[PDB]
């Protein structure tokens, strides 16, 4: 088993979880951290190769239960109307190394596809907290010259705006702790505590393309009034889902699979 | 194949070792603990029976690699001299929960010191961190109808008075990095930062029991003027055996047996 495993149910308990992130980033310095002078490579994944003109891509977020383990629920209910390309995170599997700093990744990912593709279009649709990471990739992709289509989110809360909702789920996270497709040992947590200094530093900029949300359906509990929903400071077009959080894309992707069929009809 | 095993070996490449350690106890403080009101035992590690008046209770080392395991060599030296009990830390083997403070672990470990013991007299010893325990469990006999004959302070390194010699064995630790007796589990480092934080701040106190402290003969390596091994305040005599701070016990057992006889002889 493991040590650290132990605690991160033991803090959902009581109430003790921003006092433990403190702790995780601490170890984040003794390691082989590589930048744009080196050398790395990854081997893409063997998903699906059905019909359409208008090809998907997606990822996963870091709310540890993340993989490309999972993705193979919304695989069946795209199929027949586009494909979907597997673009799996640089980490989760014996031997590999670690980022140095936000803007220094993206120049790995971004050669890759520049090399595989050819000259067909594509989109993007992420996930969980990952929602941020999605937008970041699509801003480098303008301007070095081959500007996307049109993403479409799906659950998102960033920085600089609701400082109460954010760590109140974190909480629960650690609470509500069924069981996943894989198991939990000593490598997959270092990494989420690590990306948690990460996000805390960006800001948003303001571009001009086509986004589109996907909202949630019932709340957790007896929530009061108007003290949830994304709310982004630019402008967009919104679409709702009937579920909840934690689980949604797997019993309930064949619903988002219709939402984005209307969309990609005109915009 | 762990992933805080490396973590342990990069850090020593580098130079820092200190900061490493205000996690290690983070992430401890959320483990099960005991504190003297649960339940909770250690069976004493029976090394080998035979001759003697006065039994040398051997208590387990602070280190990664320690445990009752080490001191099979010194069990052997003392076939017909005088007995040993090594006493178990606990934390290190799997299941076993983590202390609050010094007087949380001392206190456990005391109740089986008595309990095998009865009308005969023992002598407490332990190696460097591992002799701060040792003597924690002394001391805490004292008073309690129970005082030992006295104690053998193998290079112990008091806290509080040395800041550049204690820690810079510590940065040198993982560098001798080189194949252990038994394999460095993930729960056996967590259990360093808890047991560091503890003897941390703790300041020994004073008894009327004689000590023996025993220091190294070679230096880790080049050394300018007198400041290199283990100290003590209170009045005890004292005297050296060959090795370095590493191999003064793994490699050299039989040294330090001949060393208490002479001192047993007396009172």
């Amino acid at each position: 088993s493991s040590a650290l495993r132990d605690g991160y149910r033991q803090a959902g308990v009581s109430g003790r979880v921003r006092s433990y992130l403190d702790l995780l980033a601490g170890l984040s310095d003794f390691r082989e951290h590589f930048d744009g002078s080196d050398g790395f490579s990854l081997d893409l994944v063997d998903m699906a190769d059905g019909p359409g003109e208008v090809t998907v891509i997606c990822c996963a977020g870091t709310a540890a239960i993340s993989g490309p383990h999972e993705f193979t629920r919304l695989a069946g209910a795209l199929r027949g109307i586009a494909p979907v390309r597997a673009v799996p995170q640089p980490g989760y599997e014996e031997g590999e190394p670690l980022p140095s700093s936000m803007a220094a990744v993206a120049a790995v990912q971004a050669d890759a596809v520049i090399r595989t593709q050819g000259d067909k279009p594509f989109v993007v649709a992420g996930h969980s907290a990952g929602a941020l990471m999605a937008y970041a990739l699509a801003t480098e992709l303008l301007d070095r010259g081959h500007p996307p289509r049109g993403v479409v989110l799906i659950d998102v809360y960033p920085p600089g705006h609701q400082d109460a909702m954010n760590a109140w789920l974190e909480e629960l996270t650690a609470t509500l702790f069924d069981r996943e497709t894989v198991r939990m040992d000593d490598t997959r947590l270092t990494a989420l505590g690590a990306y948690d200094r990460l996000t805390g530093q960006w800001r948003p900029r303001e571009t001009g393309l086509p986004t589109l949300l996907v909202s949630a359906g019932e709340p957790m509990g007896p929530w009061p009034d108007d003290s949830w929903k994304p709310t982004w400071p630019f402008e967009h077009d919104t679409v709702a889902v009937p579920g909840d959080h934690f689980t949604m894309v797997q019993e309930h992707a064949d619903a988002i699979a219709r939402h984005i069929d209307a969309w990609l009809g005109g915009g």
